[PDB]
DNA sequence: CCGACAGCGCATCAGC
DNA sequence: GCTGATGCGC
DNA sequence: GTCGG
């Protein structure tokens, strides 16, 4: 955290462009800049020094100079003092409420947590659950609790069918000491790119996890992706653990590596890797890596037997999960 | 200067 | 009912 | 907002 003040600023700017300005490219520009500076091993002394890094342009260089000199950014000072912007940024912190819905509610006068609770009828299912656990979803999950959750999920899945393989990905797989949520990759031999020999593969797992009262709510659910809420069991006389967000993704077993690569992230790392892939003549998604024909159209899936194989195709030295936190 | 900026699942809606 | 566009999230 | 060509 040598340049914590600077990356925080960029992150706030990014959030402003996404939530308030609805300028997604600026949002990603600020995030990339924050990401490149976050791994820079020196305490930045000036915007010029920063401009040397890829992703940091003139505009950001000037802001970094203003920040280093005064310790703040006038542009952000004003944004903070602006009711509308402040309200919109806040409402987007509720899962299910995005920039559009946030601005829509703010236009209706609904701009505080209190307002949301009294107008619960104006929220869809997801937003309603996000509001319900607003506080809990803000807390981090210690890795020790993640290990507990992992044991529960792997053991409950095993009980449904010994052939299932549940892998915890996301920040957890990257070795994080704390995670925002739990991300679970799921595979079963009956579900491949060639066929789905068994229906409800994801449903059954969800069902079992709900039966043992691990999963408490559902935000969204389909044939291959479950988005919900879970909670560790507490002991007698013991205070209850906070409710946690849990994501489960069922991927074709023969496409596990592209899947675990995707789900392990980070998101910025995935963006960088997928962008680099293109420059090399390939396109990567969570299922496959395909070559790009002279017309730009994606060819057929290339053989893959490990995460490393994907890195080789794009001429990138393999990077352990723990080093993909960009 | 200009176009590119990663890729996709689920929920909701408009138009038919 | 369907398809396609859009919002939101991973 | 930044970048390559
Ligand atoms: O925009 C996105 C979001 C997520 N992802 C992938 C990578 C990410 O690591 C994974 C899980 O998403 P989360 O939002 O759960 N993030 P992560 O687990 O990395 O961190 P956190 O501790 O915040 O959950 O999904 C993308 O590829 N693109
Ligand atoms: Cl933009
Ligand atoms: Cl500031
Ligand atoms: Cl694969
Ligand atoms: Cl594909
Ligand atoms: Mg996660
Ligand atoms: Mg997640
Ligand atoms: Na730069
Ligand atoms: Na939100």
């Amino acid at each position: 955290t040598l340049n914590g003040g600077i990356t925080d600023m960029l992150t706030e700017l990014a959030n402003f462009e996404k939530n308030v300005s609805q300028a997604i490219h600026k949002y990603n520009a600020y995030r990339k800049a924050a990401s490149v500076i976050a791994k820079y091993p020196h305490k930045i002394k000036s915007g010029a020094e920063a401009k040397k890094l890829p992703g940091v342009g003139t505009k950001i260089a000037e802001k970094i100079d203003e920040f280093l000199a005064t310790g703040k950014l006038r542009k952000l000072e004003k944004i903070r003092q602006d009711d509308t912007s402040s309200s919109i940024n806040f409402l987007t912190r509720v899962s299910g409420i995005g920039p559009s819905a946030a601005r829509k509610f703010v236009d209706e006068g609904i701009k505080t947590l209190e307002d949301l609770r009294k107008n619960e009828d104006k929220l869809n299912h997801h937003q309603r659950i996000g509001l319900k656990y607003f506080g809990d979803f803000e807390k981090r999950i210690p890795r020790e609790e993640m290990l507990q959750m992992q044991d529960i999920v792997l053991n409950e899945v095993k009980k449904v069918d010994s052939e299932y393989i549940a892998t915890v990905c996301g920040s957890f797989r990257r070795g994080a000491e704390s995670s925002g949520d739990m991300d679970v990759l799921l595979t079963h031999p009956s579900f491949t790119s060639e066929s789905t020999k068994q229906p409800k593969l994801l449903h059954q797992v969800v069902e079992q996890l709900q039966k043992v009262h691990f999963i408490t709510d559902t935000l969204s659910k389909g044939e291959t992706k479950f988005m919900g809420v879970c909670q560790l069991p507490s002991k007698n006389d013991e205070k209850e653990y906070p409710h946690r967000r849990i994501d489960i993704r069922l991927i074709p077993k023969d496409q596990y590596y592209c899947g675990v690569l995707y789900f392990t992230g980070s998101d910025i790392f995935n963006k960088n890797m997928r962008a680099h892939a293109l420059e090399k003549g390939f396109t990567i998604n969570e299922y496959t890596i395909r070559p790009l024909g002279v017309t730009g159209v994606a060819g057929e899936p290339l053989p893959v037997d490990s995460e490393k194989d994907i890195f080789d195709y794009i001429q990138w030295k393999y990077r352990e999960p723990k080093d993909r936190s960009e």
